[PDB]
């Protein structure tokens, strides 16, 4: 824990103090039986409650980008990747896209797209959502050395 290099870490790292004590209410998101490992099944229930409706190789695939120990399952730490993720590519990220072609108020609608990590927050958390979504990151970005290979 000490010797810093994974992803993790940097998840850690990219939050603030009183957003990770709001995190903390992740697990009542699904709860999965008071005290568990999370899956590509259980996530993806409260996932497609906010109105998406992906399929499991999507689900698999975001848990596996981010998964170092080569088993998608969500934890203590895998949790916290999941949520900077979505974050992390709209503050800085190359391709990904909210689809959101208007920023103005008469703005389209959830419209059941890949909306802010914050607006997901918010329905997740059901309005208890409060701290301030801060991602540290800037306009600086390169390609990761990371990819798998292997099915399960
Ligand atoms: C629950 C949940 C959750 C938390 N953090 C995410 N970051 C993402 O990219 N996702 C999905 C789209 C909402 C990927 C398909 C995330 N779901
Ligand atoms: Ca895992």
């Amino acid at each position: 824990m000490a010797s810093m290099t994974d992803q993790q870490a940097e998840a850690r790292s990219y939050l603030s103090e009183e957003m990770i004590a709001e995190f903390k209410a992740a697990f009542d998101m699904f709860d999965a039986d008071g005290g568990g490992d999370i899956s590509v099944k259980e996530l993806g229930t409260v996932m497609r409650m906010l109105g998406q409706t992906p399929t499991k190789e999507e689900l698999d695939a975001i848990i596996e980008e981010v998964d170092e120990d080569g088993s998608g399952t969500i934890d203590f730490e895998e949790f916290l990747v999941m949520m900077v993720r979505q974050m992390k590519e709209d503050a800085g990220g190359a391709g990904g896209k909210l689809f959101d072609l208007r920023g103005k108020f008469k703005r389209p609608p959830l419209r059941r797209v890949r909306m802010s990590a914050d607006a997901m927050l918010k329905a997740l958390l059901g309005s208890k959502h409060k701290v301030c979504m801060d991602l540290r990151a800037n306009l600086k970005q390169v390609k990761k050395e990371d990819h798998h290979h292997h099915h399960h």
